């Protein structure tokens, strides 16, 4: 060829993730549309993937995890979540169907049944999602020949992870995908230091909660143990994780009017290199003009990369002063619900932001991680936000330039037509869009069983 | 004259604050020197005051609160602390002496007896401190003729306030001086919006805790009430307070190795204009050269003024959109324990920082508060740190330039000689220093009863 395979970014498809679906068949079909975390999100993410590959056919490699599974008992789950939550999750799923045919809510009465659901199919879905995560990590670390190994991967998985706490699910998240990826990468490839860059509209309170666990502080779920000193702390183990988020402080999990002291505090935490914590949270600002947003980016949002840069410089020093091998990774919590295209707080981001942000993540990974970048899909709910966001994210993951018209309402509207389950075709923008739609709808054959029929 | 009295900054002396003294007479005289919060701090603060007045005899006015008292039942205490803590404080003081002559600790067994003390004399001391605070506020707001009213005051009070929570004392603080000043200024002069700028080495966890109370969130001390919604929130009332701190995140109340999740979170909180909160916490950085510290100041510490500027601009908008009168105040929590001269974590500040910081506070108050600035003494414990810090702080409070040699080890060492209770005199620096010492030792006559004898 000309472009070598190692120079391409890997896109990991997760066919088992399609199986997790809202199950309560006795609700209004209008309430049913209120449920935004659904299998159709993967069809929209495939449209974004298709768009990137159509613009740049030589820059991406599609990889399906197919039937590869990870165990809910695997060490990269147990060491992230303990053994009590995984076993309770499996129990709930195994009793769900029986409850659900009696018109009963399938989750515990202490949970917000409106923001979390499960069924017996959820187990296979999560096992497959773990498989797809392992595939992503393997794609960028595995092999005898470092030169023949890709550096960047995007993993199109659901349900999302960043709201799942150490021992408690919430916000449609049953498992913290990012910390599972991190633990697998540490166990399998000796990755020692990871930064998580989270540009979802929502605070990743679950990802951050588990950062506190990794610092050695006792989780709220766990019964107090003599393992912890009088301050509820013990030794912080590898891998070391730094969490860097930009999000709307007036949205979930701290929606204006519906917010607790404790969640407001976590969503506002800024601390580096102290008490075994590395956590930085920044809040989205309103803007109107293109130049207003650029000022916000250059003066406010870009500082996430500065803090993450400090994290890696400090880590290299501690490792070399101690005679230990350093190995970094940049993880992106790629959520697209802050997009201008997300369904209707006026703090949004323009579609181009996803290209810009990802390009700056590339610079960070080149300087400290030998270019290793792992992006995992998080939130993002309308067809338009997911499709346009994945598209610009992938364009930036391969260090290409965004063209403003690529994210125009006209173009995104034509692509999204292909998400309707019974889409039939019908001028330049239409011809290109139907080329994108044909590939996107074919990309996972299971779309047909789960959606088109 | 030439310089009008209104152009001078007011220095408020608090003779009753001398009476609060560590009382447990059965300890080692070495342990006794471990107790840093002591009446002698006011003698050192008088040396700094004396130094500023000797350099600039026309720029300051000394004012003693003399025997003016505020009540521990006054509204500007009850509305800051509730009625339960004030009454419990008075009870403890009234039972202390009887306990103390039996060799008993006078505070409750659930408190850290090592970081908090009281005696029967503490009540009069606190009443007088409140009186001195009222004097400071009155000095810059009271009178028929706005043109004939000073804009700036420094209040030399102890014990400090910034560690006192809503309902719980700690860190040698029995009363939150800053929020008492704020409430008095709101009750008496209709001050609606206050920024607190805190450059003490330690996080002002008490001042910040009370900011949460003012936002309408339930304090941990208070029993849950139907006054609060399901999120523990109710309506936020005037005055609106914003808290802006730079401090060492590895020092008390979050000392490295001895720190709780909850205190680490509060000491790292950054949030503006949301959930009725305005809180910004920044962490001191190590430096070695003069130019290293200047970079830290210009790129990290100065942002406190930017955030406080945003606070006032937002406040003016909300008030004018609602037809309400805005009136601002800048309060400085002036603690000097971050000084290079404080007794031995290597994050320090050069003496000149206190001039620079205060000058930037002047600019903020000129733009938004008609120049109104109220500085209240907080921490700072060695004779050298308090004397040099107050000196440079006062030099900056009157917008003068610091001269590096003014804070040289030679000069500060000569002044501090005058703090020894039996000081006798003995060349240019010595002559100037003894002029400073004579005035400083005479400034409060009660020094003689409490210290010199
Ligand atoms: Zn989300
Ligand atoms: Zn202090």
């Amino acid at each position: 060829a000309q472009i070598p395979e190692s120079a391409k970014a890997v896109v990991v498809l997760s066919p088992y993730s399609l199986q997790h679906v809202f199950p309560r068949e006795w609700v209004t079909k209008s309430y049913r549309k209120t449920i935004v975390e659904r299998p159709e999100r993967l069809l929209a993410s495939s449209m974004g993937i298709s768009a990137a590959i159509t613009m740049y056919p030589s820059l991406f490699t599609l990889k399906s995890s197919h039937q590869r599974k990870g165990s809910l008992m695997a060490p990269h789950v147990l060491k992230v979540h303990g053994s009590s939550w995984p076993a309770e999750l499996i129990e709930l799923c195994q009793m769900a169907d029986a409850k659900l045919l009696k018109g009963e809510i399938e989750v515990p009465d202490t949970w917000n049944s409106g923001d979390i659901y499960l069924s017996s199919k959820t187990i296979k879905a999560l096992q497959g999602t773990i498989g797809a995560i392992e595939t992503g990590v393997d794609s960028i670390f595995k092999g005898p020949s470092a030169e023949h190994i890709s550096n960047r991967a995007f993993v199109a998985i659901r349900p999302p992870g960043h709201h799942c706490h150490y021992g408690t699910p919430s916000g449609f998240c049953l498992l913290n995908n990012a910390h599972v990826a991190i633990e697998y990468a540490y166990d399998t490839y000796n990755v020692t230091h990871v930064v998580v860059l989270d540009f979802d509209l929502h605070h990743g309170d679950g990802t951050q909660d588990i950062c506190w666990k990794r610092a050695g502080f006792k989780p709220e779920e766990e019964p107090e143990d003599s393992s912890y000193d009088d301050f509820g702390k013990k030794f912080a183990e590898f891998p070391k994780v730094g969490y860097f988020s930009m999000h709307d402080i007036n949205s979930f999990p701290t929606e204006s009017g519906f917010a607790t002291k404790e969640n407001i505090k976590n969503a506002s935490t800024c601390i580096m290199n102290s008490h075994d914590l590395n956590i930085w949270n920044i809040h989205l600002s309103k803007w109107t003009t293109e130049e207003e947003f650029n000022v916000l980016y250059r003066t406010k949002y870009r500082t996430l990369f500065a803090k993450a840069d400090e994290f890696f410089r400090s880590a290299k020093l501690e490792m070399n002063q101690q005679g230990r091998p350093f190995k970094g990774l940049v993880v992106i919590s790629a959520g697209f619900d802050a997009s201008e295209f997300e369904q209707t707080h006026s703090v949004n981001v323009p579609t181009s932001f996803y290209t810009t942000f990802t390009k700056d993540a590339l610079k960070l990974a080149q300087m400290h991680c030998h270019g290793k970048v792992l992006s995992l899909m998080e939130g993002g709910y309308s067809d338009k936000a997911i499709c346009s966001g994945v598209f610009a994210h992938l364009i930036g993951l391969q260090n290409q330039d965004w063209v403003k018209e690529w994210g125009s309402e006209q173009v995104v509207k034509e692509i999204v037509r292909g998400c309707k389950p019974a889409w039939k075709p019908y001028d330049v923008i239409r011809i290109w869009a139907e080329e994108v739609i044909r590939l996107g709808r074919a990309m996972i054959p299971e779309f047909d069983d789960i959606i088109f029929k």
